[PDB]
């Protein structure tokens, strides 16, 4: 179903992912970061772990990407495997993606699996080779489509007592699929 | 909207779950039955905020589920933020695992802990009771599950089949059970 | 005027006519511009040139203003035209606010291949303080690449050249024209 | 660039094209350029231009350096080419041995289409100063003028009779002038 975590003012779904969870990516500066997260570890012995929650900052130094390996997950034991998922606003920037490669590239026994809103700086030639690096070291990048948006606010977002798409919900995603789909293959 | 769950199983009664999945049973020095369900919440000042719930589950773990905790689930802290951990446990934790407690509590003054037993551990065992009112000297906070608790739990927890299509069935001695341990752990604690 | 091997034009436009601006570094320039004067009196002047860097401390914007057109007579007006790959940085749009500001008879047209980090709102409320500035922002049609084209690029054999058009230079102008508009007005 | 309503370059060069002072602050100007610049390390500039006044106070050749190339960027190599109706005056050909002198990183040309007042001692001697100055003089080539009209002249060539005959001869005047 979905239970609540992240606590905020807004109401309507929309403003919600359109602000509160936007995630600065920019090359520069500190600015703010957001991030939702899944965890699930599977272990030939009965040995399971599932959690599941989110991380932000007004005026973070690192970025989502670095704030996730540093805290949230420091180390991963080798007689498990596990199966991260993330939902962020927009695609890592290229020094994020080169974060990720390497930490990838240490823990064989890490899955990702990224959904972002849609695409950030897509059309420069620097973020595409990190995009094609980063599918190569085996993470997988999708966009987030309008159940995903419904799931992350029903499941991440804290209620208290019904999802409603807006706009171009679908065309955004539609348009960004191509996009990825174009540059990652 | 009650809650999502990421915990599967194929009780569908919640007096069954808690009484057998939810428990933790050493059968051995190094295999025991471990489990434990937790959340956590830190906040550092200056918009940033974390949350997040999650649990552990092994039938052959080496370690009790405490000790698994503070091993991988969080086995760092951000000296910026402020942690409120919480754990909801089958029961107390045992003279040994006290012990681990206190020492990672007396590490990390940014981290305060919570523990929400099902019921008391050996409480009648001196050493035991001598764990808890060391376990609150170092500033560990120390509840009884109420029948509320594990109502909480079972929704936000363990996931429904069915999603939203479904309450609570508590057990007959829920209430007996709270208020049995409730007045134990307070001897001990005051 | 512009020397380059390349003999295409899709490939000059798409990697030696690229003018980065990313927020940090120093990376490369491009930028290619027309100034023409009017004086109430018989006084003109009209040039037309180009300036490029491998590793630029300062981006086109600066570079300009720094070297290219320094100061301006009060008798005369200048009607500048810029040509670059993308549109300014958020950094340098408050440079050419501020210049446009202290230049009252300087009118400053920018013609851009794309938008740059168009989605970001630093970008969008930069943009839309350059609107208001005065300063009037376009997309680049198809009949702006041949322009600069047959008239920037200095033509491998006097009389022995033509421009050909590619597979997407409509669709991507008719994509951010849409886009510039909605933030811009 | 240039816009008149002259279709052919024999009049466009003979009126336009012309410098005439009519007074001393009234004159008619009109100057043709090019700008290179090279400064080692991938930074490369380019441009072309012109100016015009019917009621400048100055000539071209001050116009120029005064509001065209104010200021140069130490670092890189200026290589500058001039197109004039005429050689500079005795007063002219001094401003720009002062700003030769100054900038060391600046080489200047210019094309004159004919030697203004050649027979005078004086203009030869500027002449003669303005290649010590490390300023190079030629006279405009009828290629020369065909270049003009079609990367300067927005059209939209055509030679005249004595077009290489002026160049000789003014081409053999200068020489005897310098060397
Ligand atoms: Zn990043
Ligand atoms: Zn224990
Ligand atoms: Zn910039
Ligand atoms: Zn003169």
């Amino acid at each position: 179903s979905g239970g609540g975590m992240i606590v905020t003012g807004e109401r309507l779904p929309a403003n919600f992912f359109k602000f509160q969870f936007r995630n600065v990516e920019y090359s520069s500066g500190r600015n703010k970061t957001f991030l939702c997260y899944v965890v699930e570890a599977q272990g030939k012995g009965g040995q399971v772990q599932a959690s599941r929650g989110y991380l932000e900052d007004e005026h973070a130094a690192a970025h989502a990407e670095e704030a996730f390996f540093n805290t949230i997950l420091p180390a991963f034991d080798p007689a498990l495997r596990y199966n991260v998922t993330w939902y962020v606003s927009s695609s890592p920037c290229a020094a994020c993606a080169d974060r990720i490669i390497k930490t990838l590239s240490k823990t064989k026994n890490l899955r990702l699996l990224i959904l972002v809103g849609r695409l950030f700086m897509w059309e420069e030639p620097e973020i595409q080779a990190a995009l094609k690096k980063l599918k190569e070291a085996g993470c997988k990048l999708r966009i987030m489509k309008p159940q995903d948006f419904e799931y992350v606010w029903q499941n991440f977002v804290e209620q208290e007592e019904a999802f409603q798409p807006w706009e171009d919900i679908q065309e955004n995603f539609l348009y960004y699929e191509e996009k990825l789909a174009d540059i990652l293959k």
